[PDB]
């Protein structure tokens, strides 16, 4: 019956006792996320008595244009609805998949989610919106389609159920773990990442617009084409170990501010950390 | 025309109320004209037939306890949904789509934009495919809407040039394109209109795939450009599937022929 | 603030007439209607009215209404949510200049909110599908951007001044917004990077799926990924020759007086060439 959605995560920590004020058209699934908070139609709006909620980016396009927005912070006081992969300052949820802080991501990416193509989503990694994840078909039978299952009784669905399960190419993305994708990644607009044949976007790595990548990533490699190949790495070996190790994306904010120095300088950085 | 909706309205409606389940809109209330229909409620499958405007508002519908006894396109659909798979052979902007067929909005545009001939059955089509077609590259200026500012005469004389033209810009003066049965096509993939005139059979085009040509029945083509990397299967059965044509069959012969289906060393033995 | 296309084009064309909206509205829509008389459609009429489709799918709705027969494009009705749609005079998309008959889709509206584009040539046809975006900073120990939200303000002054100084120019700080020449094409796709290309030059066609990491000269033809010079379109002689003559910037009498020159390049070359 529908899991919790990004909005109704945000208002159960930022709420705090303020009324919902929906600047937009409410829509069937917006409602029913609003059920346990006060709310109304957004008129005039002040951030010490309510909680902003755009319903599309076209309305938080219109709400921040407004001089009313100026005092408002985001995801303290406001957020869009149809937003389901925007980056937020906690860790959380979406449908059954971790996603760290400050990690954006698309509707491609929410469908893969939705979908269990992928396990995890890491800290501070930053999707392009029209990147994609799909598995691919069964490959090994007389005929491609999925929906011809629509019209399989339940003797037929066990046969090409039963026989998916046992290919190891993975279609569908069966018999094969969800993919995760690390943190401090950048995946570039129009990605293509294969569920059936990818279970890992190492941590830092770099998928360039437009390339078609069919095996895992390793960490810090940045990837280019069709289909993907190593073009470079971001850094020297003994520098991937030392991110590795040191996993500053798991940082808490104090600590963040505490070493903004190394986290800008690469050559500090290793000073700092590489021992 | 009709749309996906009123089509399979007027196949399984069956005296039923419409339950508009979402925020109605224009192209809606059109699709809705010769019926009853009223924002829903409570409703019931005996007395009401929902329709979910939105994607969204399905997935609302099906969270919903109001759900559990409504059967897929018997009982509902999404009206925002034209290249959804249907159980019967349907029409997308007239043209014919076959059973258990799927496409997204970039191939609805196609469809309305008169690019495809027809779309076979049993067809999976990611959302994210694109069919467009080339300007003309043999004037002076490659735009089109130029054409806005030609009064009558320079207007006639830019459309004839654009009908005698041998590259088919704007897919003048070719055939539109069929897409064949027991095709897939993967995301962010292209296939040109003004120079592709099938699909054929039983293709498979990959994820990113750019495709210039026509694609043979059960060619394997990747790339930018595409190329053919495999066939699916051997030419004897090619030639026993192009005969055979499973994706005709009944909902029974396909259970009756599920073995078939499965494994293609049996088809071959049933009927090559 | 910055007017949308519709307030354009009714400054310029609703003529005393009331606006009649045909869709739902939404609140982009009523702020900008605001300065206008306006009511849901019902029966309309060109003399009286001029009438909003709000979305693309409320177009085709009015359009193949009985009601439209007698309505022309942008005189008399217009899509309120096509910022990118094409137009026969001169305007701004979020103060961008655009030229006349120039269409684009979301991304690229996009890309003039961000302040990535400094002007869009006439007669230029850009696929909805194309992007354009900035590279992260590709020189420190991370590349995400939004960690700057736990920047305090020691820390973000840090990393911007950074950015400032790097010559990759990440997210385009330091280098000029890219100029978008006119008779462009840009097919499906296409991403055009907006960190490292300033021009797209006058005539230039970028193929489906381009990826764009560098300036594309006048007249080149440019695929692949990266993309790369495939062709041009005219000889060196007629670039100059067409860089000259500007027939993108000519009136509607000039176009149709000399549409045969504009039809055939050999006919262009005898009128205008040396
Ligand atoms: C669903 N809507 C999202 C939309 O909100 C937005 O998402 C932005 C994303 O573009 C930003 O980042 C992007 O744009 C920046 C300039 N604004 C420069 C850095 C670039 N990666 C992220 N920092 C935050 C997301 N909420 O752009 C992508 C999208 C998919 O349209
Ligand atoms: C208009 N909405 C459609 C949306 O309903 C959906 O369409 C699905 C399509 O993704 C499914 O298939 C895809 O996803 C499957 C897992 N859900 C695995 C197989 C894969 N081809 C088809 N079986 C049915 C379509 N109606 O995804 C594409 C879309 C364009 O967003
Ligand atoms: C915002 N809506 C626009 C939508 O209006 C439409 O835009 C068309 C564009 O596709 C047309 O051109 C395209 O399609 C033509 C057949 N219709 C063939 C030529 C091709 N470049 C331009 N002539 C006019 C724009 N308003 O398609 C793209 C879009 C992004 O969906
Ligand atoms: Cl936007
Ligand atoms: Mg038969
Ligand atoms: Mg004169």
């Amino acid at each position: 019956q529908g899991m919790k959605t990004r909005l109704e995560q945000v208002l159960e920590r930022y709420l705090n006792g303020r009324e919902v004020a929906v600047w937009g058209v409410p829509t069937r699934r917006l409602l029913r996320a609003l059920k346990p908070f006060k709310f109304h139609t957004a008129d005039r709006v002040d951030p010490q008595y309510h909680y902003v909620v755009a319903v599309t980016d076209d309305d938080l396009t219109d709400f921040l244009s407004d001089e009313q927005s100026k005092s408002f912070q985001y995801a303290n006081d406001y957020l869009t609805f149809d937003d389901e992969g925007g980056e937020l300052p906690f860790e959380r949820m979406c449908f059954n998949v971790p996603v760290g802080r400050q990690t954006y991501f698309g509707d491609g990416v929410v469908g893969a989610c939705e979908n269990g193509y992928i396990k995890s989503i890491g800290q501070f990694t930053s999707i392009n919106g029209t990147a994609e994840i799909h598995a691919n078909h069964q490959l090994n039978m007389t005929f491609v389609s999925d929906d011809i299952q629509n019209f399989f009784n339940e003797e037929s669905m066990a046969v090409f159920q039963e026989k998916l399960r046992k290919d190891p190419k993975h279609p569908y993305a069966y018999s094969k773990e969800p993919m995760t994708i690390g943190s401090d990644v950048y995946i570039g607009a129009h990605a293509f990442i294969n569920a059936s044949t990818v279970t890992s976007i190492g941590d830092g790595a770099i998928i360039g617009s437009g390339a078609v990548v069919l095996e895992n990533v390793p960490p810090f490699a940045v990837v280019v084409g069709v289909p993907a190949r190593i073009k470079r790495y971001r850094f020297s070996k003994e520098m991937i170990e030392t991110l590795l190790r040191v996993k500053w994306w798991d940082w808490s904010i104090e600590e963040i501010n505490e070493n903004v120095d190394a986290l800008i300088s690469p050559e500090l950085f290793m000073k700092k950390y590489g021992s």
